[PDB]
């Protein structure tokens, strides 16, 4: 049924002509070195695995691939055609074309491909010979590519590159803060043959009308659209199955006499799915199968596993004083609160993400994160993410590969963003966890506030966000909620003028100062969805991105000062030499801290790692402790896709930070946090189930040991809880709290005083908790 | 690097049969009258030059070139090439066609022309040869065109002939009050061949983001888009100074490290630009380069006069009783009080405009003048127009070249019209004496007062004035304000009822 082209194919690269090379004539007479190479794969690992390449992620080397961004890539392989009976259709499906590319089959041009995105079917039954057949596929330069268009004064000057714009590729493999330039190209994902019967079902979607999660019944139902020739009208049944482990709870057969039908499931003894701590992730597998009436053969079979649930989302896009909006999700008819992290690439060769996906799932689980949001410049991700995702019950906020700047307006760039939205939409419909269809990221900020601020633009009035990516949703999702840009500018918002105070959600990084700043706690947005602090990696991963001698990070042992390396790993995207820059966000969090930046390089590690982690403690704690007004936090990032010195709390080897701990005590179903107030501390409970649990909590001193606060607490489903208020102590210092619940024991910490601190006075406090 | 293919070309005319003439071959064997032709120039001026017409100007002979709105034009020349090295491109590059034509160079066509209003360029590196080469352009007749075209009830019976309509053209050639029926044709602006580096510059656009009068300082930007091949990225640097006279104020030296960058210029001891009466027109000399880094090569270079302004207009659509609205121009944060004239075409045989410039400026300085409105029935001025009147400090007022009338709402009109709009932008977008786009001239007025007054049409549907137009302006010029009618008759004026109360801004004829 299914052949994979995948395993060892011929690369041939050459650097492109001024006319580029589209036949195969042409890439065969031209000059160009020869290596072995591996599908899916990117172009960069098969010239490393030949000795042409040096180790990109250590030192400077990733400076050193800049001349390969004009060259073209020819990737051959002779392939044995499966054996096709009449009416059956054969079909070529790539995974992923990075970017431009002929597709020739035994010399006849099947197709082409200009999105890096999506994916490409080609049918090639004609085509195909018996006996060994030749796929060639001849790959164009991206950068060179952009040049063929006019770029508006819109798409000028944004943080995205401007070859970005133009072309359809993941925003972040021309460069970012977060990801170093690598554009690269190649098959980056599986190609296969697939072999199709003249009855198939060309798509299945599964829709939930409504759940009743106490009565343990649910509606469903099943848009099936299909192959079917005339001749096998009213012969052919589909059977749709649901099932949970071996145990069948729904058979429905039903004779087919159109090509698209629409099938209602009225289920009983169904569970509806929930996101973690608010329920189990009940997942049913749902199967529909074309069988033929007279015998018992399967024409064709779909199988998937879907989940029972309704999501809506309360809009209310201006908080006027005293008119407060809202934005808030609702799940199975009940509020929750979001806690989770924003989603960046996995690696810059994107054909490694694959391998990653596990890893950093089980990294979401660890820190029991109930939403993740799949941000905008990165590439779509594939099935298996989003089937770990609806297994561990995290919903999934996805993202349009939009971010960060302003796109055409032209009818060119409106075919082709439908084109991928349609293909994007049909593939990734049928997944419960996703929540929410997101426009673009940052790109109504970027107009608004930007290059173009003093002409005062409206963001509203851009055809890309709001007439193409809606409609597509309008048209092939009804079911899911749509939001134009992620940091809102809805038309209300600009009638009363674009600022902080009218947001009820917006992006707060601004001044990276000390967390306390009346900038964060006094900010009104009921849900923030990008919030971070730097931090320095551990050493393990500095000595294997550094040279020896660049390990430390002071240039001529002058403190403040960073050598050429470190500069290159904030992330330079091109290759030129100044003083500051990104760097110097670290040393101004550690001096305002700790007073002064110490000199060795573990005490320099240790300052940095432990002021990101109060500030990441610091944030989550005020947003789950102001509830119920406050309605979600989705903090930056969980784990970088590269060496990189960064706002990540895991590095790209599996090396976990400090943060990663002090957070992970911040995102229990049930926590016990201390919050500020204006004469003490205030101590409250957090709970995002919905059950009602009972325990005692203790708070100490952990300097003199004496016993602030003891008692018993109760926390009610789905609410922030006040316990006690606590006298305010003198001087600095932690107060250790610890809570038990059911038998199990937690503990969490805060800190109290103000800065400037010393830095062995924490290590010991720190080190006394015994709880790091 | 430029040479120029205007003098003394060969004209042949002949009626126009049934199937209109697209080919050499089929021009060459119509039956017609050869004489010789000057471009840049009108057919009527070639053939009275020939003895073949009377003076139009004089009496009633300008009802005597009827006849030859049905005719096909057919022009040649032979030019010789010039040298081309290795990379370079050479560009064959009309000022403009009037109207239908088909180009073909050595016998192979290299593009097509609709459009009487724009630019038209054309790559011949492939098709030329050495030695002489020869250029033949075959003009279709215009009136006969429209006839291709299916009108609603709305682009009938308007001022505005019929026939300008599906067409693009000055809707002022058809027939006016103000101006002869003289529809003509031919090649009225400039030939010329230029020849590209592998590295040029596409694009440079100034836009001022602030401007302090009183500190003698402003913040300018650059937004530039070049040509620039993979071999010659991170070696070549852009040089971009800013001088008044032969004082150099800044220079900055940027390498080019992809084809599009945007440069912030924040400069001191820099004058703001004023209208007349309300201070001086100062203008600063602005040039960018593309130089290589290790030689001494200059690739390409650019140079215009730009001046820092900022431009807003406070507009409230409705006067109301007891809530008076607002139009009001403000330049560089201060209120202004506009008088000036409207601008009509300057000759009937627009080949004849560029002579007329100089001295029609001159007209507006006499009278003081701080404004003059671009009527929408003209075609639009050159560069020279725009150069004068930022010297003598007059803004301009620019309507798209439609007025009068309601145009079609399909597809096959908009795309047209919008690869129109952004040639123009994009042309005069660097001028700081242009102060407003305006979407067209009388079109709202026609719609709610005329034939179809008693049907109380809703002129906000316009898909031409406020789809297409404003969606041009909202990417390649956010600077400016646009209008989307002259007379603005808008969403809120339309609720209330359209009288002359209740209009900040009208035409009181």
């Amino acid at each position: 049924s299914e052949q994979s082209l995948n395993g060892r194919w011929t690369l041939k690269f050459f650097p492109q002509p001024a006319v580029p090379v589209m036949t195969i004539e042409g890439a065969e007479a031209a000059n160009g070195i020869v290596v072995d190479a591996v599908v899916p794969g990117n172009v960069e690992i098969d010239m490393e695995a030949a000795g042409l390449v040096e180790d990109p992620m250590v030192g400077n080397n990733i400076y050193k691939l800049r001349p390969y961004e004009g060259y073209q890539w020819y990737y051959s392989r002779t392939f044995a055609a499966p054996v096709v009976t009449e009416g059956q259709r054969l079909v070529l499906h790539f995974g992923g074309i990075d970017t431009f590319a002929e597709v020739y089959v035994n010399g006849i041009k099947v197709g082409s491909a200009d999105n890096m995105l999506i994916e490409h079917d080609y049918d090639i039954t004609s085509v195909v010979k018996e006996g060994e057949n030749r796929l060639d596929v001849i790959i164009r330069s991206s950068v060179m590519e952009a040049q063929n268009h006019f770029l508006g004064t819109l798409s000028i000057g944004n943080f995205s590159n401007e070859e970005s714009a133009p072309v359809r590729r993941a925003p972040s493999t021309y460069g970012w803060d977060i990801m170093p330039r690598l554009v690269s190209a190649g098959l980056w994902r599986d190609v296969t043959l697939r072999v199709e019967n003249p009855v198939t079902i060309v798509d299945a979607n599964w829709v939930t009308l409504s759940v009743n999660p106490k009565a343990r019944e649910a509606s469903e139902s099943l848009y099936l659209q299909t192959r079917l020739p005339f001749e096998m009208h009213d012969k052919v049944k589909a059977v749709i199955t649901i099932s949970r482990d071996g145990r069948q709870i729904l058979r429905k057969e039903a004779l087919m006499r159109k090509f698209a039908n629409l099938f209602t499931l009225n289920l009983s003894g169904v569970d509806a799915w929930w996101p973690r701590g608010y329920g189990e992730p009940a997942l049913y597998t749902a199967e529909v199968s074309l069988v033929d009436v007279t015998s018992g053969k399967i024409y064709d079979t779909k199988t998937s596993k879907i989940g029972f649930r309704t999501v809506k989302l309360e809009l209310d896009e201006v908080n006027l004083p005293g008119q407060p909006g809202q934005f808030q999700f609702i799940i199975n008819g009940e509020p929750v609160f979001a806690k989770g992290t924003n989603w960046v690439p996995l690696d810059a060769l994107h054909s490694r993400d694959a391998s990653h996906v596990e890893e950093a799932v089980q990294l979401m689980v660890e820190m029991n994160c109930n939403i993740v949001r799949c941000w905008g410049g990165n590439v779509y991700e594939d099935t298996h993410f989003f089937e770990l995702c609806d297994k561990y019950g995290i919903m999934v906020w996805q993202d349009f590969a939009m971010g960060c700047g302003n796109y055409s307006q032209r009818d060119n760039f409106a075919a082709a963003l439908e084109k991928e939205a349609i293909s994007v939409v049909v593939k990734l419909r049928n997944h419960p966890s996703l929540i929410l269809w997101s426009g673009n990221n940052e790109d109504d900020q970027s107009l608004v506030f930007g290059r173009l601020a003093p002409f005062k633009a409206n963001p509203n009035n851009d055809r890309v966000s709001r007439q193409v990516l809606s409609r597509v949703i309008y048209e092939f999702d009804p079911t899911r909620p749509y939001l134009p840009s992620s940091p809102y500018y809805g038309p209300k918002v600009c009638e009363v003028g674009v600022r902080d105070e009218v947001l009820p959600e917006n992006h707060l990084w601004g001044p990276r100062g000390y967390y306390k700043d009346p900038f964060y706690t006094e900010n009104p947005s009921q849900f923030v969805s990008e919030i971070g602090y730097h931090g320095c990696p551990n050493r393990e991963t500095l000595e294997r991105m550094f040279s020896p001698d660049s390990v430390n990070p002071w240039q001529n042992g002058v403190v403040g000062m960073w050598n050429d390396e470190w500069q290159t790993k904030a992330n330079r995207i091109y290759d030129d030499k100044f003083q500051g820059g990104r760097n110097d966000l670290m040393t101004n969090q550690v001096r305002i801290i700790f007073g002064e930046v110490p000199a060795d390089l573990d005490d320099f590690i240790f300052a940095s790692q432990s002021v990101q982690a109060e500030a990441m403690k610091f944030f989550v704690e005020l947003w789950r402790g102001r509830r119920p007004y406050r309605t979600g936090i989705i903090w930056w990032n969980i784990r970088d896709g590269w060496p990189l010195l960064s706002d990540a709390i895991s590095d790209y080897w599996g090396g976990k930070k400090q943060a990663f701990y002090y957070m992970q005590n911040v995102h229990h179903d049930v926590c016990c946090l201390i919050n500020p107030a204006a004469n003490g501390y205030m101590l409250k409970v957090d709970n995002n189930t919905l059950k009602d649990f009972e325990g005692v909590v203790e708070v100490k001193d952990v300097a003199s040991g004496k016993q602030v606060f003891k008692g018993k607490f109760v926390s009610k489903a789905n609410q922030m809880s006040e316990i006690a208020t606590l006298p305010m102590q003198k001087g600095q210092g932690m107060l250790v709290i610890s809570y038990r619940i059911e038998g199990n024991e937690y503990f969490n910490h805060y800190l109290y005083g103000e800065p400037p601190y010393k830095l062995d006075q924490y290590r010991k406090w720190v080190k006394k908790c015994g709880i790091y």
